[PDB]
């Protein structure tokens, strides 16, 4: 179980690094104790093994799966192109767009952890508990995933 | 129809929609459908997906210049087993000389299995199928769907 969790963290951070460097927008939500089946059902079902390659291919711009969220559950990619609720929080930086508001929005009604890559800057952020943690390095994201 | 038959129809619809989209856009593709001869040895050379089929995922896999696009997708029933898989290259002299590695790999796997492989040419957008060592070129959408339904 521990080896599997580490393999999944490595797959995620490799995909995030690829997308950050190319400023490919991405939205990846990891289900925790709050069930997210209602959101999973809005997307395209995958129930796929995690790999950095599949995560990258999903988010390539102008492709069927790239808009909306990937939702991971039980160490698999449950679905892609999923709807998440947009936060109305007035405390999100006004320079950020829909992916960030969707990530904060799901984080207000679940215990999930969501990773966002900005298409404008390639900056990486995480939404949890209604807050957005901006300006993350790879080491910082890894620390969050291991804590989670 | 039974659930198995309905699932088969959904899988055929997903495949044909994806192939049609890729053909129109000259997106090269190589898609092998396992039949009664097991293809585990080739599946194991790729990136494991074990994913539910959708036209959307098939398209996303083959987008040029992406991690998953080079090599074969291998399907088992209603699942995409793996992407970026190796297939053996045919040496058949009945492969049109202008065709490249995707068509030769398709004919190659068809010589050692009963699988059906679909190819989209990145040069012309033409759609072909390899089966039992033969390549059938320039298929219409209707002809592909009928071949899949018969398979
Ligand atoms: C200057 C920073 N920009 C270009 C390098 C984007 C940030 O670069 C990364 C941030 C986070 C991860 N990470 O969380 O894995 C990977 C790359
Ligand atoms: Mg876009
Ligand atoms: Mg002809």
């Amino acid at each position: 179980v521990e080896e599997a969790q580490q393999k999944t963290i490595e797959a995620i951070t490799k995909a995030i690094n690829y997308m950050a460097k190319r400023r490919i927008g991405a939205l990846l939500t990891i289900e925790r104790d709050t069930g997210m089946g209602d959101y999973i059902e809005t997307g395209i079902p995958l129930n796929a093994k995690v790999s950095s390659e599949l995560l990258i291919n999903i988010f390539i711009p102008n492709t069927p799966l790239h808009d909306g969220a990937v939702i991971m559950k039980n160490n698999e990619i449950a679905a892609a192109a999923c709807y998440l609720p947009l936060s109305e929080s007035p405390f999100i930086s006004k320079e950020l767009g829909t992916r960030h508001r969707a990530a904060v929005g799901i984080s207000e009604v679940t215990d999930s952890l969501t990773i966002i890559v900005s298409e404008e800057t390639g900056g990486v952020s995480v939404a949890k508990n209604g807050d957005l943690h901006r300006e993350l390095t790879e080491e910082a994201l890894k620390e969050m995933l291991e804590a989670e």
